[PDB]
């Protein structure tokens, strides 16, 4: 049976596959032809169907897992296309997490003799994050931060060490946002959550700009000016609100300038895309800072796929968390953002 | 000179006017004709120009202020129409607060011999809130709450006593949101703020629904179904996420269902109006709960004009704060929501 780990989220399905590389000549013969077909199909292709993609750059090579050496692959496709994935399988023990592990449980059982073990989203995320950081990113650091995020000419990506990870605040930005407090390998809790996450950015941007992909929305946002839609502190005061340390550039009312008809007619759809990204990202950073202060944790790590190929939100989170906390909080990022739940699910395989 | 108090916000100008009713026959003669014209104009009309409105139902009658008896009037008009207000005046000591007191300072000085004293937004709000509650709403309670907000058949407006107000968390929902911690009459601080406030609701609703007024947006929202645009917990899990006490009706991703083109074509503009209101209101309630727990305050009072003639957001805030805090936090409301800054400004008159 192939070694899979699956995280079926509200938007994307994340799959981690361990490809054995220490296969003996005897094991090759005893290998069923289906096992050879799936290993070939997954390793000989980087695009599966019309919506499946293998993130080759994230592959962990020559990893010792469950006593065998192999390569850890990372694959994603939209949850909307899961019925196609299941239909291909109908023509194995599967450890699955995320909300879709429960919603689509009966659908997975349509595969004959398939064993489905539902694992919790929290346990898989924590165990997956701690594991990937422990085995490193092919010798490189899994965790990184943006040094000197306050100054753009110095803002550069730099590695960060998590050999003593606790305490840790995990901000999972998926369709929504989940915030976890990790005090030990077995002591972690979900602090809170907010429904304004990646789905809000993509949903609002589609309504406002007509964008047809997450990548197209980011490209629109890169060419836009969010101040054309947002009302700033200087729009209300004429300058900085120094009594409470609020600079003039700070946003006072997101989309606040859109109450005037003349500015709705002048705003570009690139501006609305940027304003949507800024609004969602700033609110997540503010909520993350509030939970960090209440939980008394100074390291805040951001995961989920809202931040993939999304450097603007990362830089925005890095600058915001450093400025507003006056340097006491650290925004941290991980190379394998959206796959930790799938890895944690795969790590539950020996328990069955 | 007339006794005015003005709060020039980013969206609305709030004006409090004390009309003397104990005027003697000698004072009437010594009264200049301009003083008689303005008192007549403000008391003989409920609509000033095309955008000014006097909230007659909020008037405080037979109030003893500064040693004289009189009526306290409450008037509002859009900040966009302030140049008209100033032009009418050009053809008096004015205590003004809000961001517009600084932005439009030079404009007020165009009125000959006018004395403009800028007062801070925080001091006027706290002093205005505590004053109106102390003198009551014509014998009735200024503060009220929604009892049994968990059960709709029992949810009813009930008075609330604030004779010992401290501690108190004030959530000022204007264009943005400001959150204040009030520990005493002279010990209060701005905890934090979020740019997702009333301006975000009105701005986004105008972009999505083409609404042309705050009242029209609320009427659209009353006829809509926010679940047509929001992705719920049951949309991701198929039911309740009982591991973390999340019911199936809870929103997992605001506007999250709008990532699918088929649902963007099926959603009504009434649904988008409701989803905008719910998204903004729920996020404010969640932020208010987080600040209340960190500040260790159990009474959260909501002010600003985002909640005027807006019972849905009030009921939403009342239900959310009671449910998610498991009954430990209380959502409180005040009859004179958006005028406390203007009252506090007027109360600074003896200091000049
Ligand atoms: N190719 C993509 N398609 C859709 N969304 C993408 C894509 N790439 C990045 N994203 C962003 O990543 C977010 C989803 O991230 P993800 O962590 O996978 O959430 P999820 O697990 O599927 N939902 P949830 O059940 O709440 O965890 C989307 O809302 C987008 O903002
Ligand atoms: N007639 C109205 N016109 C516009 N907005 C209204 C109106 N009535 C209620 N509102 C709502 O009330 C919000 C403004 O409330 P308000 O407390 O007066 O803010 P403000 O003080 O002018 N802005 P700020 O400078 O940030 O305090 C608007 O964003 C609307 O959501
Ligand atoms: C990965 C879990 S998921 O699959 O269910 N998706 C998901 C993603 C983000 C948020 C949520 C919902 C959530 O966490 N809530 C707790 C905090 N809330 C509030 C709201 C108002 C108030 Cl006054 N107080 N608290 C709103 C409800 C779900
Ligand atoms: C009445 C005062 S006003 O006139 O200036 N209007 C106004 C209304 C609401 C909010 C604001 C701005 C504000 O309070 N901020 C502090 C908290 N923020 C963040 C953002 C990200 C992070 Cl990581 N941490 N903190 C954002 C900035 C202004
Ligand atoms: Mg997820
Ligand atoms: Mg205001």
């Amino acid at each position: 049976s192939p070694w899979f780990g699956m995280d079926i989220g509200g938007t994307l399905v994340k799959l981690s596959y361990f490809e054995p590389i220490d296969i003996t000549a005897e094991e090759e013969q005893e290998e069923v032809e289906s096992l050879k077909s799936i290993r070939k199909y997954l390793t000989s292709n980087v695009a599966y169907g019309s919506t499946g993609i293998r993130d080759v750059h994230l592959e962990l090579k020559d990893l010792t897992l469950f006593g065998r050496r192999g390569n850890l692959h990372f694959i994603r496709f939209p949850t909307q296309d899961l019925p196609t994935f299941i239909q291909m399988g109908r023509d194995t023990v599967l450890c699955a997490t995320g909300g879709g592990a429960y919603k689509f449980e009966k659908d997975f059982r349509t595969i004959g003799n398939l064993h489905l073990h539902k694992l919790d989203e929290l346990d898989c995320l924590v165990k997956g994050l701690l594991y990937i950081d422990s085995v490193s990113f092919n010798g490189q650091a899994e965790c990184y931060y943006f040094a000197n995020a306050s100054e753009p000419e110095r803002c550069q990506k730099m590695p960060f060490n998590l050999d003593d990870p606790y305490p840790l605040l995990v901000v999972n930005i998926g369709s929504g946002v989940s915030i976890l407090a990790v005090h030990s390998k077995d002591n972690y809790k979900r602090v809170t959550g907010t429904s304004l996450g990646g789905g809000t950015f993509l949903g609002l941007c589609s309504l406002l700009t007509g964008c047809e992909s997450f990548e197209e929305a980011l490209e629109m946002a890169s060419k836009g000016d969010s101040t054309q839609a947002d009302k700033l502190v200087r729009d209300i005061y004429g300058g900085d609100y120094e009594r409470f340390g609020l600079p003039g550039w700070a946003v006072a009312s997101s989309f606040g300038n859109m109450i005037y008809k003349e500015k709705r007619e002048s705003v570009s759809k690139e501006d609305l895309a940027r304003a949507t990204l800024v609004t969602i990202t700033n609110n997540i950073g503010s909520v993350a800072r509030m939970c960090a202060v209440n939980e008394k944790i100074n390291r805040v790590v951001f995961v989920g796929n809202f931040l993939r190929v999304n450097t603007l939100s990362m830089k925005l989170l890095a600058y915001a968390l450093d400025y507003w906390s006056k340097g006491q909080l650290k925004a941290l990022f991980l190379e394998h953002e959206g796959y930790f739940g799938a890895v944690g699910a795969l790590l539950g395989l020996p328990n069955f």
